[PDB]
């Protein structure tokens, strides 16, 4: 692994959230347990299935400057996807990825 984003901090809600050329998803893990709800090859693997041009990534809990200064991840995880910094969904726990993507399949 060397591509992709991940873990960055700043970066992210720098100029790729807000940036991104296409439409990525933003998985939580929310700080509840150290070795918590992490990240999973799951995601990404099905992020870029449905295509392969969409992207995806896991936040970066070395303290995480960025949502945790605007978002606020202090735990609940949850999942949003953005593809120019506007927001495009989100589904907290209970069914998040599952019921947004239900409801279409992925992104769109």
């Amino acid at each position: 692994a060397v591509n992709e984003v991940q873990v960055v901090n700043d970066s992210s809600w720098d100029e790729l959230v807000i940036g991104s050329e296409t439409p990525v998803l933003v998985d939580f893990w929310a700080p509840w347990c150290g070795p918590c709800r992490m990240i999973a090859p799951i995601i990404d693997e099905l992020a870029k299935e449905y295509a392969g041009k969409i992207k995806c990534y896991k936040l970066n809990t070395d303290e995480s400057p960025n949502t945790a200064t605007k978002y606020g991840i202090r735990s609940i995880p949850t999942v949003l996807f953005f593809k120019n910094g506007e927001k495009k969904d989100s589904v907290i726990g209970a069914v998040p990825k599952a019921t947004l993507s239900e409801k279409v399949e992925k992104y769109i």
